[PDB]
């Protein structure tokens, strides 16, 4: 239900080996960690979470972009890239978090398949 | 396919369906020759746009009718058209995906030239 | 004004007016302490957000209430908020401009470090 | 000035200086006539690019030499050029700012229209 696609805007390839964590907002305004992962070479993570693990609610996906640029040899601006959103996965609703990275800029977009 | 597209609608949060596009190749005299046209499907893609044989190295211009897209959406767009012009280097089984993120008053054109990082 | 913002609305093609934001500084224990808040004017900027005195070297978080902005505009947006987290090195009159481009289902955060 | 530009370099986190550009106006026959050329300064802008008298309503094309910008940076660019094509409606003292966000394999073209 939750997929990601991270692209490197400098190299024109997906951003591989990007560490991420998915958190779910709790009733008291806190966060609970529901999964972690690292993108494969296609800048994707497969079987990140399952349907039952992704009920309606506010989610935060944190991407370790600083480590990504460091490893690539660039010094980046952001300490992390955070994507915080409301998810309504009722039906067939699948979410793709598209992330476009440059050392001093990123774009976070979502593609939400209907039901 | 050596040339793929992926168009996203940044307003609706879905791929941009029914976007008309055309692919032209720069000729020796500096003019443009149209080699393919098409319209994106519901996934914001166009399958079998051109073949490897139709894609020798050279300068290509892919023009997207984003103005009609927004107009059909009931929106007011800025750009007359979205243009992506690039020198293609297909040697070594390099394929291109032209990613395009659309908003009425903004678009982002990115290119992916491998399916994997390195 | 070591810390400036410039927010644009990619749907309307104008700056994003009345966008609420808050600036937090990371503390020794890893937590966040809020040092300023503001709301963008019609040019999508906030003047005199913080002073050089308030902006020492360290890690900062600028959080923009984009959800409220889109809700007010009449759209249902994706993001609950827009978060910009960065290590600042303002020592030496280093200015930071956080440029933010907004659409209901996408935003771009860029930095111009002068 | 009815037509401004603001070019940023997303790799360095600075405006993009010394970017060459050309402004053309579409003619009645579908062709193009050049009305201005310029090069951005260190703030990624070009001052006094054209006058209001030179900017009537119509379709304009602004071509940015981003390929040379990246080549000079020692990088490898994707795009052969960056072109921004739009129907301009300056009536009622509307000015345009073409914002351009550059990375080697990606750029964002946005427009800001203000009543100034
Ligand atoms: N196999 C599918 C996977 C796929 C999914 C999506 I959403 C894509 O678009 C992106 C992704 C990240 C970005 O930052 C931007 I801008 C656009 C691409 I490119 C590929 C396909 O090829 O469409
Ligand atoms: N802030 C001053 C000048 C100014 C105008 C604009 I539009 C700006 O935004 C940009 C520029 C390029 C980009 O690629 C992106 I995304 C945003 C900035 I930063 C500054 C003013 O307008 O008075």
């Amino acid at each position: 239900p939750l997929m990601v696609k991270i692209l490197d805007a400098v190299k024109g390839t997906p951003a591989g080996s990007v560490a991420l964590k998915v958190s779910q907002k709790t009733a008291d305004g806190g966060w609970t960690q529901i999964a972690t992962g690292v993108t494969d070479a296609t800048g994707e993570i497969h079987n990140l979470i399952t349907e039952q693990q992704f009920p309606a609610g506010v989610y935060r996906v944190e991407f370790d972009t600083k480590a990504y640029w460091t490893n690539q040899g660039s010094t980046p601006f952001h300490e992390v890239a955070e994507v915080v959103f409301d998810a309504h996965p009722e039906g067939h609703r699948h979410y793709t978090l598209a992330l476009l990275l440059s050392p001093f800029s990123y774009t976070t977009t979502a593609v939400v398949s209907s039901v």
